[PDB]
């Protein structure tokens, strides 16, 4: 009766705690988050439009897992120690591990001087419910919005979404003309999103923000959020400000203290996010898997301002099938280890209107893109907020039709037999 | 029985006469030209193309305006007295106002050495005759031409026009391939029409540039013309030149002396024009107000070489629209007032099609635009051409139904209520 | 009868060739080449992929030309004697002529240190078939591939073609996603091909690399091609490096040996190319023609980073017509001289789609251009094969019905009577 445990209640971490529990029904697998429900952060930039009512897209974990035979504990896990092979919560509490898998998600860096304080973020629920409060504010008193993202980002597309769906509600409200708005990025160019552009990305999020009279600056470094203007630094060491009476900043992420408890071995020494390899394991301490954004994955460019790669929900929901198949697998003494495809299909949603990406992987050289435009990917971004919060309730993120349905349409296969685990994530074997 | 003078019979003086007119048929308006017609400015460039006779494109205004009860008198107004509100003409004549609209359009200034002597213009009916006569010269003895904007221009589109129709002329005389087109100007790229460009403009006239061989020069100083070359120079400062047998360019705008002989209350120290405020009334003289190209306006921004905002016909009409009904409001002792929309469909005629844009408004943040290419525009412009002509001849330049049209088709509105006209002209009340 | 001489059995010098004897019946005619096989480069790139089989795209000239009573030596002519009229051949048989027609085609210049030791090229069929033996390395051990061009290069298109084509073979193999793609150009943006570009081919090109994932350097001097990496240098000097297992690049042109031989009124200095008048005549031995790649053809601009004018098949068939028709006039003491329009169809064939490039004429100002993309272009680059190649076999290269149905798609004429030749070719009578 062996026993896993799992450090975060979101995507990655639901996702490989119920891929488990469905492979392996006699295996014990404890779940340990600081949240009592599963976000589904997709919807956090609706959320923060006030387009979505919290219970909607959220899920109570309590009284769920249990019906799915995993245990839950609905406290902060403080420290690792990898060597006992056990977790500690912040009460304490220590519990024993025969595997472990990190999927905190981001720790949110806020780096440019006042953003914290002066500016919103969309990346947790609570930091959204906080940026519709501040909307409305606007809304009653218009003036200058700025929105963008910070040197080290890494997840660019909600920033791009907010942006839109912010001109969308402008523009219904009749109050855009009222409004200037400004985007400004880390991003060597409009549609980079930190893997080097997707298609001819560039030239449709342009095209975008042209039409819709959103003004841009791209790759500078954003270097203070004021309360009256966002200060950016361009690569000539030239500063320049932008009056701002409202903004929202993406921050930069890096791992938790409680990845950084373990050694140097387990927590990255740049960033704190979890050292794993191509099977996105730990190449030190075997038992132990990331999943998620927590995982440290190599820049896809070194570009002029730092920017880092997105792990996007289907990348998430790859790893975490990897991950499953590779503990049962140890689990079993089968020598069969996997490697997540890494591909994505990320949507994109405006308003009424959606972008939709696919990268086949994500991590160039690429074997197929598609970047594609219209109402049609709005109703679907709907529709899979609909269904993955199903599968949440429902204790299967990966049922067996989903996989088959993205082969026929898109050829996906989303984990592969990897015969040496041994590089970079990402890096092929 | 209140008085209202209007100096210049153009777009913005005939339709503020109208206007006032139309709502108040007891009013005394008297209308000082030094032009004895209405010239349709739009169809110039066609006329310097020899599309057009003279006669088609004008209207005389002293048979005309008796009809609608407005007194005509055919002399160019020499000086205006602020404090003792009258208007003195070049004979001297003096007449009193109780209201006076200044809508004299554009001084044009020549600010390139050799520019009036050695170049063409095709801004007023008199300059753009002078061109036809200078075309057919190019036609009997091909050789390289070069159209465009000198430093501090504000009317972008009709050079646009004119390359385009210039080029489709060529092309029909099957002489395109014996006459190099180079297309230089003060905007910092193709498309920016002093306005910062209207959706996926810059795009669309680079392409259109392209697939006509028309070889541009954006982002510099146009210093000199000569016979036989264009000089130009860089932002670095250095100067560069290009053979030239025919040229065209656009000239800057200044004020006119009769603005600069008021107060420098009324006249805007740095160009001549009239100080106005968002309801396009002087902010000492509150009789006073500015309506169409003399109107100062400020630059949207402010590019490497110096450029300035575009008063288009739609924007003319709004600002007609709004200081006719601020004008009556006053007369009626009604607090309300009014600015206008300053929104533009603006159609650029290629010849055999043309290009269709609208800004609403104009100047940024926008609720919307519009940018689309086809033959349908040509025509649309060649029906405008002919509708806004019997209007002027029919005495409403804005009739009930044209206002339900825009908005069911574009979403217009031309004038707002303003709570507070005290700012900049186009700024937000 | 009179007797010309044509030097090479390529496309200028079998279209020269062919031309003079359905046009002179009872001229005598010997062709001189040092390849035993007319080649249709076109089909080159499809070689070096393993598209085609060499004997698929090629043909013997021994016993064809006799058919069209045209005497063929299969020597390489060593030298020219324009004072004696003669050519003198590798085994030093002398051959007088009363009319000379130099059609040697490009002499490579594989200019980066190691290029020819260390890359590969597909401007000959011997060359391709290297290639091929190359690419297949590839397949089986996936790396970096860089293609493109070095300076002074004046044929592009095929380096595109090739890139794309491999992108194609790899996706088809499925290891696309193991093999980094980039583009390294001397052109000073995509899609200049050495003409300025052709409509709006540079957007074209840009957007179709992002597309497929081929990354781009241009504007830049490959300064050496290694067994490891590419070492490239900017325009400020600095030199930079890329890695890659496997390379493509053109080289430069220069003219021939036997072209010097003949003295600097026939052989450019700069170049060796062959000179020549507007009617593609050598200006002081008016007997002596070029046609061809050979021909010194001024560039279309002085790029940053050197680039020449390319001369595609419709430029050489023009320039056949044209030296045929001049040849048969002087003959018969017809006046009438004409210069070739040099207009250019391009298909750059990506695999299962293709670019249509047209550009009339290709030197500037142009009269039209047209730039297109699809599968249709690809179906119609395959049938031209096969219908040149029928021409080649069966004596007639211009028939008459295909300039009728160039005249009735693209509005081309072939040729144009030249008042006076005097003057660079492509320049306007
Ligand atoms: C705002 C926003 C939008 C967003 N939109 C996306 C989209 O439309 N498509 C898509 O594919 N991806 C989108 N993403 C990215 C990504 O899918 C999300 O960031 C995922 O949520 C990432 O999943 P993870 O499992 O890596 O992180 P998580 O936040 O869902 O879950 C972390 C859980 O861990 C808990 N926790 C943190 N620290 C803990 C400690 N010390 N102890 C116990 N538990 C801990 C935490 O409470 C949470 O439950 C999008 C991304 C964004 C965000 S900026
Ligand atoms: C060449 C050209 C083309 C052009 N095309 C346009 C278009 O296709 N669409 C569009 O929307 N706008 C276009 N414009 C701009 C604008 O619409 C025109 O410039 C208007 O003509 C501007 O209207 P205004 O009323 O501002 O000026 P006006 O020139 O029409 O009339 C002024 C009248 O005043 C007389 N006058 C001058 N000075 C006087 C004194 N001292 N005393 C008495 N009267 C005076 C003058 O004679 C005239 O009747 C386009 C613009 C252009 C031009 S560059
Ligand atoms: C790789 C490649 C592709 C290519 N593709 C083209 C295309 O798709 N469309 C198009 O319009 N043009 C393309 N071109 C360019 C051009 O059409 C070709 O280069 C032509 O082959 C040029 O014609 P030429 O007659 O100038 O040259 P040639 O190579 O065909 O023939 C020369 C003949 O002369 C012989 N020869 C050389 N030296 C000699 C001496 N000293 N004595 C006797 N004979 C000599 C030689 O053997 C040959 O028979 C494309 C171009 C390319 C290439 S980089
Ligand atoms: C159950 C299946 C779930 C698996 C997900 C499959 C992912 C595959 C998505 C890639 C294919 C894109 O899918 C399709 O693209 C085209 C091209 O823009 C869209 O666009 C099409 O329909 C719209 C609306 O009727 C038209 O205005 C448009 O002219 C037409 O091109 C379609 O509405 C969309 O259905
Ligand atoms: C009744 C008077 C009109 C009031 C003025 C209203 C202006 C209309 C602006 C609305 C924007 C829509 O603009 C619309 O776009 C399409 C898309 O290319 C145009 O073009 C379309 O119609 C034309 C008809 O000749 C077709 O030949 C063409 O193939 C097609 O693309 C329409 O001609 C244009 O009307
Ligand atoms: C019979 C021999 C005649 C050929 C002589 C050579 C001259 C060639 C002249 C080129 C004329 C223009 O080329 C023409 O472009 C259009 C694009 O709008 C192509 O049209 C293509 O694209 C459209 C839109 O994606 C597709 O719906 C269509 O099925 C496809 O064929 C035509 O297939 C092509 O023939
Ligand atoms: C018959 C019911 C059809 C539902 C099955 C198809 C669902 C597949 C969705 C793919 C997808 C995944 C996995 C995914 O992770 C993701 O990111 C959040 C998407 O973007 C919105 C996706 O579109
Ligand atoms: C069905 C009846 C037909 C209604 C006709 C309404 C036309 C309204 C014209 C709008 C317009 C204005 C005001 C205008 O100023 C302008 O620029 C000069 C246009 O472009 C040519 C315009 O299209
Ligand atoms: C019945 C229809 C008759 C079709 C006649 C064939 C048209 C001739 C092809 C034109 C052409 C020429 C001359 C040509 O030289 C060329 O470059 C190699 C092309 O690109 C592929 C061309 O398309």
């Amino acid at each position: 009766a062996k026993h896993v445990v799992v450090i975060g209640g979101g995507v990655g971490g639901i996702a490989t705690a119920y891929n488990l529990r469905n492979l392996m029904p006699d295996l014990k697998i404890t779940l340990i988050s600081d949240r009592p429900y599963f976000g589904f952060t997709p919807a956090f930039p609706h959320l923060a439009m006030g387009w979505r009512k919290f219970e909607d897209i959220s899920v109570p974990l309590a009284p769920l897992l249990p019906k799915f035979n995993i245990e839950f504990i609905n406290e902060k896990a403080e420290s690792i120690d990898p060597d006992a092979n056990t977790v500690t919560t912040q009460s304490g509490k220590k519990i024993e591990y025969d595997y472990l898998v990190i999927a905190t998600g981001p720790k949110l860096v806020f780096g440019a001087e006042g953003q914290e304080e002066n500016s919103t973020s969309i990346c947790t629920a609570e930091h959204a419910l906080e940026t519709q409060k501040k909307l409305q504010e606007l809304y009653a008193n218009p003036g200058p919005v700025v929105i963008g993202a910070i040197p080290g980002v890494s997840c660019f597309g909600p920033a791009y979404e907010f942006a839109l769906m912010l001109h969308y509600e402008l523009k219904k409200r009749g109050i855009r003309y009222k409004v200037p708005m400004t985007f400004i990025t880390s991003e060597p160019y409009l549609g980079h999103f930190g893997v080097g552009g997707i298609g001819a990305s560039k030239r449709l999020v342009e095209d975008l923000f042209a039409e819709r009279n959103i003004d841009w600056i791209a790759n500078v470094a954003v270097k203070a959020i004021e309360p009256d203007k966002v200060i950016y630094e361009d690569l000539n060491g030239n500063t320049h400000e932008v009056p701002a009476k409202f903004t929202m900043f993406m921050p930069s992420f890096q791992g938790p203290e409680v990845v950084a408890s373990a050694g140097d071995k387990v927590a990255n020494p740049a960033n704190k996010m979890v050292i794993v390899n191509r099977c996105f394991q730990n190449p030190t301490y075997k038992n132990i898997f990331g999943v998620g954004v927590v995982t440290a994955i190599p820049p896809i460019e070194k570009t002029p301002i730092p920017t880092g790669v997105p792990k996007t929900g289907m990348m998430i929901e790859q790893m975490a099938m990897a991950v499953a198949h590779n503990i049962v697998n140890d689990i079993r003494n089968n020598p069969d280890k996997y490697a997540p495809r890494l591909s994505a299909i990320c949507i994109a949603d405006f308003g009424e209107d959606a972008g939709f990406f696919f990268a086949d992987p994500v991590i160039p050289p690429r074997e197929r893109v598609i970047t594609k435009m219209g109402k049609w990917a709005h109703y679907f971004k709907t529709a899979f907020e609909k269904y993955f919060l199903w599968k949440v309730r429902n204790g299967n993120i990966a049922p067996s039709f989903e996989e088959k349905v993205l082969e026929i349409f898109l050829k996906v296969h989303p984990i592969e037999l990897c015969k040496d685990c041994e590089g970079a994530p990402g890096s092929r074997c």
